[PDB]
């Protein structure tokens, strides 16, 4: 909407206060004009029609329980925009400052979040498996990263290409969590998963097997559930990425860590210059090796570490 840029204040899903960029025209709307062509947050009102209504508030104060998922979807979309722009020189998900749209309060008891081809969508959870999913910065960045993938490599959402698609979203979800630097870790979704159980998460990148996901290609799933295991076989690539950054010895193979920033540079270049819709795990290895070669040179430690990490997870 047309209006003047304002700054509201509210509380997120975990109870933390933050400022939000809003727009005033009769009401205060969740419309941040400070980033690209805007970040827009909508109320789906417990239904499944999308996007719903652009979020309107009478006083620019967002402390009601019903407001909290909107506050966090809006704020964390801003953090994710800032990461891509400041770290990778990428302007929104399409590289041309496309408007970023999110809807919260999707459906009833909805234990998931997704990119629907056009926008982000967040359930509230059922209060047992999840609380409102926009409370997790890694979750928000995971979802916006699906849009980046769809505009770039275009990885088809099934089998190995789909597990790469998922891992790319977990990798950048985690790198955004580290960028914001509030309780960062290599786990996925810990801030919004299972409020009655401490210390768990939906997935682990550092140890995928903790949640039943493979950490080696010989343990890949090849059945048909979950689009051929896209949220399962992602553990193999997540483990490789964790090893590239942090190092370790895995099934006897030692990897020298090169740190998060270089991980992100290597995988961003692979995603945007080398991967294609049909890339498999072996082709990802080749894309990551070439990306590291471009950035650091063929004789670099960075290239050697990429090779070690893929060796450690059984991907040649
Ligand atoms: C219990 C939740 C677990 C088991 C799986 N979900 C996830 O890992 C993350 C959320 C996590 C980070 C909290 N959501 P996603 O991968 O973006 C869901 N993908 C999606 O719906 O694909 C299908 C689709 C395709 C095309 C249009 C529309 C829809
Ligand atoms: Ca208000
Ligand atoms: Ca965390
Ligand atoms: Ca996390
Ligand atoms: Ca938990
Ligand atoms: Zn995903």
């Amino acid at each position: 909407i047309t209006g003047t840029s304002t700054v509201g204040v509210g509380r997120g899903v975990l109870g933390d206060q933050k400022n939000i960029n809003t727009t005033y025209s009769t009401y205060y709307y969740l419309q941040d004009n400070t980033r690209g062509n805007g970040i827009f947050t909508y109320d789906a009102k417990y239904r499944t029609t999308l996007p719903g209504s652009l979020w309107a508030d009478a006083d620019n104060q967002f402390f009601a329980s019903y407001d909290a998922p909107a506050v966090d979807a809006h704020y964390y979309a801003g953090v994710t925009y800032d990461y891509y722009k400041n770290v990778h020189n990428r302007l929104s998900y399409d590289g041309n400052n496309a408007a970023i749209r999110s809807s919260v309060h999707y459906s009833q008891g909805y234990n998931n979040a997704f990119w629907n081809g056009s926008q982000m969508v967040y359930g509230d959870g059922d209060g047992q498996t999840f609380i409102p999913l926009s409370g997790g910065i890694d979750v928000v960045a995971h979802e916006l990263t699906h849009a980046v993938t769809d505009y770039t490599a275009g990885l088809i959402y099934q089998n190995e290409s789909g597990a790469i698609n998922e891992a790319i979203s977990d990798i950048f979800g985690t790198l955004v969590e580290f960028y914001a630097n509030k309780n960062p870790d290599w786990e996925i979704g810990e801030d919004v998963y299972t409020p009655g159980i401490s210390g768990d998460s939906l997935r682990s990148m550092s140890d995928p097997a903790k949640y039943g996901d493979p950490d080696h290609y010989s343990k890949r799933y090849t059945g048909t559930q979950d689009n051929g295991g896209v949220h399962i076989n992602s553990g193999i690539i997540n483990k490789a990425a964790y090893l590239i950054s942090q190092g370790g010895t895995h099934y006897g193979v030692s990897v020298v860590g090169i740190g998060r920033d270089k991980l992100g540079k290597i995988f961003y270049r692979a995603l945007t210059q080398y991967l294609t819709p049909t890339s498999n795990f072996s082709q990802l290895r080749a894309a990551a090796v070439q990306s590291a070669t471009d950035l650091y040179g063929s004789t670099s430690q960075e290239v050697a570490s990429v090779k070690q990490a893929f060796d450690a997870v059984g991907v040649k």
